[PDB]
């Protein structure tokens, strides 16, 4: 299909603090996915990272391997360093018959620290925008090469999180350099989905269906809590429930519109103890599905 429809296993066993959902085992999680329906998974710290074994567990169940997570380090190391680091990550896409590698600056990210709380995140200087930039490009550009599109997951705590900090960093990167949308990530930083797809839907390679809780958002500021403290309390949730703030429809409009192709990931981390993710992954698919038809973006 044009539109596929994949799930992240953070909503089961977390991946910045791997005592969340520890007790849930791989085939646990697998299983989950499977039977709720969804045409692939994203990359988890419990999975298999050889191909043979990664396909053991992937094809029984019919699922895809949609991306992995890739940390980057351009703010400390050279761009030759970093195409180095990625080619492991690059070499299991390509034999998964992946199409897209998801990567973030992580060198001096906060998110997975409990003790710094969000308004501590860093920010990158101005003068260093261009050479940051410069690099994403390059390494854009050699996992194109090779056949994978680089896609870039702003994300809270690190140095691409606000709406004007997404501008900057498509302005100063492409042709290759493509942005994941993380309608999450994109409403917590503060930010509208809707207006940055708005803007950068051509760029946008790779779609994170992640929906946010205001009110827990808002004790995130307040009480000036971490990233994670705010995950355990629920910051993010599904498409479809009732408690979120996130507005799905207009974005995957656009998205319509302008004809996007790939994946649609619903990716919400919460404690799984309280937030059952069977539960709620089922309710984030079917959701996502009746969004994606009411957009016009799934035609089936
Ligand atoms: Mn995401």
């Amino acid at each position: 299909h044009m539109i596929l429809y994949g799930t992240n296993p953070i909503a089961w066993s977390n991946d910045d603090d791997r005592s969340l959902g520890a007790h849930i085992t791989l085939d646990q999680c697998l299983d989950e996915a499977a039977k709720i329906g969804f045409d692939g998974i994203e990359k988890g710290h419990k999975f298999p990272q050889e191909a043979a074994a990664l396909k053991a567990v992937l094809e029984p169940r019919g699922l895809r391997y949609v991306s992995g997570w890739h940390s980057l380090n351009l703010l400390v190391n050279s761009v030759e360093e970093e195409k180095a680091a990625m080619q492991p990550a690059l070499d299991l896409l390509k034999a998964m018959g992946s199409k897209v590698i998801i990567v973030c600056e992580t060198s001096n990210a906060i998110h997975g620290d409990n003790d710094k709380p969000l308004q501590e995140r860093p920010v990158l200087e101005d003068a260093r925008w261009e050479a940051f930039g410069l690099g994403v490009e390059a390494l854009a550009a050699h996992a194109a090469a090779q056949g994978i599109t680089l896609v870039y997951h702003h994300h809270m705590g690190t140095i691409v999180e606000t709406e004007d900090e997404i501008d900057r960093l498509m302005r100063f990167t492409g042709p290759h350099t493509r942005l994941l949308l993380d309608t999450g990530h994109c409403l917590f930083g503060r930010g509208n989905p809707e207006r940055v797809a708005q803007k950068h839907i051509a760029r946008v390679g790779h779609i994170h269906a992640k929906n946010i809780r205001r009110d827990i958002v808002q004790d995130v500021r307040d009480q000036n809590l971490s990233f994670l403290e705010g995950v355990r309390r629920g910051v993010f949730t599904v498409p479809g429930d009732t408690e979120g703030s996130v507005d799905f429809v207009p974005v995957l409009k656009i998205a319509a519109e302008h004809g996007y192709q790939g994946w649609l990931v619903i990716e919400a981390e919460q404690d799984p103890d309280v937030r059952n993710p069977f539960e709620y992954q089922s309710l984030g698919l079917k959701s996502l599905k009746a969004f994606a038809r009411e957009a016009g973006l799934d035609k089936g």
